[PDB]
């Protein structure tokens, strides 16, 4: 349902190449994770799938439109990205999260920020979701504005939901409401989560493995481990030494 | 070196009660970890540190100044701050790292790239170091972009650091090389690292679990292991399961 075939991208005619022939299938329905070093080109691969930049080699579908032909509108509404950084607008946190649409009510509200783990804390301020948040973003601490981040890009309702650090700066137990709601989340659409913490991504479908713009290694998160000195293994024996 | 004592702190005249009743002391060259659930009051802690705002009870000393008298300029210099999200200028590597203190030698800008886990990256492009960087923050990556945040702050050169999440979105590979040079970041020095990584604060001399605005438990990471009922084991029973 997303098809990478034979990519080549470089971002200037005089760039070195970032993306070496890269293949992959992305069915509807699947929780993909990419980890990788940093620099790997885990957020170049999620620019693609956006079309701010073209291949010079190779192609990227959605649904069977190549991207390169398709509607640049279209394109736009299909893709939601959550960035590890997110401004909070100077409005309140109900208006915040209803962004996308506004005139749906507060129980469908209520239910993205239950999803997102941001339901709790917005209950027990006293302005409750009317708490106006700042001229900057943060009345609030990082992680606040990041799980209405989240609420939000869930109102927004893509069928194709990117997570690029999102929830690598959350405390273990607020990931981990969030990664228990990924079964409701990904309901009929693509959820792809690039991650630090290899934790996050333990039970995705698959999990793909990126070292110098190329796909490394690639399985779940046992099929990954089975070999001890892969790329992966690595990393995971690097929690905590 | 650096003291709370019967610290209570609201952000406005209307504000609930953030900080209450917290006392503590970090001794001059100890690296401390903070953890806690989003929203518990660890950048709150920080932010008094550097004096952006005021108790209501209570006084912060630093080296035994009270901050109600320091210099606003002497502070500044005392404390450098490494956040999770970074502004880098559009300019070369070398003059966005040298900000502090241009002119000072080169071998010392390298150091601090060296010791953040920079240098090699670096080194492996065209234009190296002279290399301008982002029309915006970066024609980099996120963690490329980090690390020349925290060779930036090691070259201002304070005599206490603060990590806020600044690690948390690196791979594992890139943090660890961080935390194995921490024994050299922090000579003549105090570092404090706030960290949703538990894994990241595992070799502190002091371990500080908040929660609700309050220091809950306190010690070394397997001390606060043993504890059977204690919230650090059950926050770090989370990440391995
Ligand atoms: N705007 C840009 N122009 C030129 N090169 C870029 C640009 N953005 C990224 N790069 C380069 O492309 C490569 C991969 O970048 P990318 O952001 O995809 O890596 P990443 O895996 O997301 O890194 P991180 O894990 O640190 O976020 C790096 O060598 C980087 O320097
Ligand atoms: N500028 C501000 N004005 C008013 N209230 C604030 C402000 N910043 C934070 N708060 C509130 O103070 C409490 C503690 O915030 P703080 O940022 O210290 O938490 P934190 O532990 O750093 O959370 P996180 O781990 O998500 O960053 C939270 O309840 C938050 O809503
Ligand atoms: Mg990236
Ligand atoms: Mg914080």
């Amino acid at each position: 349902d997303i098809t990478f075939r034979n990519i080549r991208f470089r971002y200037k005619p005089d760039s070195p190449v970032i993306l070496d022939n890269i293949n992959l299938s992305i069915k509807q329905g699947e929780v993909i994770g990419i980890v990788g070093r940093s620099g790997s080109g885990k957020s170049t691969l999620t620019k693609l799938i956006q079309r701010f930049y073209i291949p010079e080699n190779g192609q990227v579908l959605i649904d069977g439109h190549d991207l390169a032909l398709a509607d640049p509108n279209w394109l736009r509404r299909q893709v939601g990205v959550v960035l590890q950084d997110n401004v909070l607008l100077n409005r309140s946190i109900i208006d915040n999260i209803s962004l996308a649409n506004p005139g749906m009510s507060v129980e469908k509200v209520i239910y993205a920020a239950k999803l997102a783990g941001a339901h709790d804390f917005i209950s027990e301020l006293r302005e409750g979701y009317n708490t106006i948040v700042g001229e900057q973003g943060a009345g609030l601490s990082g992680g606040q504005r990041q799980r209405i981040a989240i609420a939000r890009a869930l109102v927004n309702n893509p069928k194709i939901l990117i997570f690029d650090e999102a929830t690598s700066a959350l405390d273990y137990e607020s990931e981990h409401v969030i990664m228990r709601n990924m079964h409701k989340i990904c309901k009929g659409r693509t959820v792809i989560i690039i991650a630090a913490r290899l934790s996050t991504v333990k039970n995705a479908d698959r999990i793909i493995v990126m070292e110098k713009g190329k796909i490394v290694e690639q399985g779940k998160h046992k099929e990954l481990l089975s070999e001890p000195e892969s790329l992966y293994s690595y990393l995971y024996q690097l929690q905590s030494d």
